[PDB]
């Protein structure tokens, strides 16, 4: 028969870029795996989240079960989108694969989720690490005021605090915040030697980056941490050569010096995608439609939600990201977070990988 998949993502707007990624990394798995798991077609149908507005994603995900009828839902960028579908899950008797959504809890809320990209107490607990490292002695934190940006804020006060540093201050910028003027003057005003900054990709961080050089924080020796959210590489060209050495920690970078990270590009290439338009959302989605065609393979293509779930929730394998896992008492991927800085190669900026952590597990969560 045929095995429908309902993807929600931003595929149109101002984050038009990370849902056709989640399109550009199906589209990669696909090329290389083919349409089938044994004898069952599976077909992924496409539904536009457009930005953090629940109504529109529950509205979505219900007539994706109820009219579309799929036996998987995969996706959500915003947190708050993934929040609202994820109650839907265990009575409909559909798993969902989250291809972004960072924050903590999300995969508490049913036991039918399995999560493909990142938290951000994953990737901040190592951004801490490196702050100490790198000499930073007080800190301004500016975070985007919803679940992952509280997170982020969470997690780098309790490490950094512990390893002695000072976080001298402490913003949570509505999201419909976009004049970053106000906010780079208060920071200036702190005394921080170093911003430790987490808002969603797209424009609210190239908006914050902009506004950290073209006010001249980073020339007067303000150094910039941020997790990879804040400097994907579509943009990196927008920031332009002023970016260079700005500092991030991430699960994944396009730049990626591994066979499978070179395989997966030249996949996505086959798949019609350019490489100038590839960022991380693209490899959660080949990892998620991975498990995917393991929880189909699992269950002979029968709607059989914990069979499904059970068939992947301690796997383990190579991403183009890099070796991962499933930790089973989160349902999270467990993976490397490197650091990177921005860098030019070959005379194209890059993220270059130049320090990895391996094998961090959802921070969030394994603590408390």
């Amino acid at each position: 028969d045929t095995i429908k998949v309902g993807v929600i993502g931003t595929m149109s707007g101002p984050y038009a870029l990370f849902g056709q990624n989640f399109k550009m990394g199906i589209d990669a798995w696909v090329a290389e795996h083919g349409n089938k798991v044994g004898g069952h077609t599976v077909e992924f149908v496409y539904r536009d989240e457009v930005s953090p507005n629940p109504a529109q994603s529950k509205a979505l995900a219900q007539e994706l079960i109820v009219k579309e009828k799929v036996q998987y839902i995969a996706g959500l960028y915003f947190t708050p989108n993934a929040m609202a579908v994820a109650p839907l899950l265990q009575e409909a008797k559909v798993p969902m694969v989250v291809l972004n959504a960072a924050t903590s809890s999300i995969t508490e809320k049913s036991p039918y989720i399995v999560r493909t990209s990142f938290t951000m107490f994953q990737n901040t607990v190592p951004a801490a690490k490196v702050a100490k490292q790198k000499g930073a002695k007080k800190v301004a934190i500016a975070v985007s005021d919803y679940g992952p940006g509280i997170d982020a804020e969470t997690a780098f006060k309790k490490t950094f605090e512990a390893e002695g540093g000072s976080v001298v201050e402490a913003v949570r910028m509505p999201l419909a915040t976009t004049d970053f003027g106000p906010i780079m003057q208060r920071i200036k005003d702190s005394g921080a030697d170093m911003i430790f900054t987490f808002l969603p990709a797209g424009p609210p961080t190239l908006g914050f980056v902009k506004a950290y050089i073209d006010n001249g924080l980073k020339a007067a020796g303000v150094k910039l941490m941020s997790t990879g959210d804040v400097v994907t590489e579509p943009d990196l060209p927008n920031i332009g050569d002023s970016g260079i050495g700005i500092l991030s920690t991430y699960h994944y970078a396009v730049s990626h010096d591994s066979p499978e990270n070179k395989a997966f590009l030249a996949l996505l290439q086959k798949g019609g995608a350019k490489l100038g338009d590839v960022t991380m959302t693209s490899v959660a989605a080949y990892d998620g439609a991975r498990l995917i065609y393991k929880m189909i393979e699992a269950t002979g293509g029968k709607q059989d939600p914990e069979k499904a779930i059970a068939a992947v929730k301690d796997m383990k394998w190579t991403s183009p990201r890099g070796p991962v896992s499933i930790d089973p008492t989160t349902r999270h991927i467990t993976q490397s977070v490197y650091l990177r800085e921005v860098e030019k190669q070959d005379g194209k900026l890059i993220n270059k990988e130049i320090e990895t952590f391996k094998d961090q597990p959802d921070w969030g969560l394994v603590k408390q």
